[PDB]
DNA sequence: TGCACAGGATGTATATATCTGACACGTGCCTGGAGACTAGGGAGTAATCCCCTTGGCGGTTAAAACGCGGGGGACAGCGCGTACGTGCGTTTAAGCGGTGCTA
């Protein structure tokens, strides 16, 4: 929220799979424009 | 005249008996149990060294799964033609028991 409020734009970072899709949860529940990028995201979809 | 029955004739289901198979009881011999000797294979013991999961984890991939189009494979109907089913008359040789040999 502050950051936002500032306007940056922030990275989270993290080890496990599993709290990425609760992030993917998160984020759309609170409705920020997010992207996400992971071991399973295809190939030309990273680049892209 | 034709019927009733007195006197007599083949037959036969009923009844009494003779003509064939199988099981139990008697001999008697190659035994089965038993006694003792036997040892070396089995079983008890002890490493020992090697192969089998740890355990879930992400980042990937190859195979599995799921969805769809469609077109042709399966298949229920059925026209019809015949070649197997049922039923003769007729023949063969398969079955029966018998006699004599033998390999």
């Amino acid at each position: 929220q502050q950051l936002k409020d500032n306007g940056h734009r922030a990275l989270i970072f993290t080890q496990m799979t599993k709290v990425l899709d609760v992030l993917e949860q998160f984020l759309n529940y609170h409705g920020y424009l997010y992207m996400r990028l992971d071991g399973a995201t295809k190939i030309e979809d990273r680049q892209i």
